[PDB]
């Protein structure tokens, strides 16, 4: 409901935000497959709890409002699938480097990641406003 998402994209966002650190701990995490599977696992709980509500929305209301806001549904839900993708494939390319330095591939992970921070930003704010005047 109204904040029910909403707090399931702050828990994403709260794990994100650690991760960006990407410390020695988060390092031993992401190559074990324990970070992406827990964001992977934030981000469906987040994804299903929007897909509820905007579905209860739509079910207690008297179109292009609605098509946008499918989109900017989408655009949240592929911010959120880049950000694991982009971890995913982080182990991926470490994990083929045999033990030779990871420090190039870290900066521009880090790199990528604020710039999906930015987008989450905006994309959830709009899905936000868009929900609200969508609203019966």
């Amino acid at each position: 409901s109204g904040q029910r998402w909403e707090l399931a994209l702050g828990r994403f966002w709260d794990y994100l935000r650690w991760v960006q650190t990407l410390s020695e701990q988060v390092q031993e995490e992401l190559l074990s497959s324990q970070v992406t599977q827990e964001l992977r696992a934030l981000m469906d709980e987040t994804m299903k709890e929007l897909k509820a509500y905007k579905s209860e929305l739509e079910e207690q209301l008297t179109a292009r409002l609605s098509k946008e806001l499918q989109a900017a549904q989408a655009r949240l839900g592929a911010d959120m699938e880049d950000v694991c993708g982009r971890l995913v494939q982080y182990r991926g390319e470490v994990q083929a480097m045999l033990g030779q330095s990871t420090e190039e591939l870290r900066v521009r992970l880090a790199s990528h990641l604020r710039k999906l921070r930015k987008r989450l930003l905006r994309d959830a704010d709009d899905l936000q406003k868009r929900l609200a005047v969508y609203q019966a």
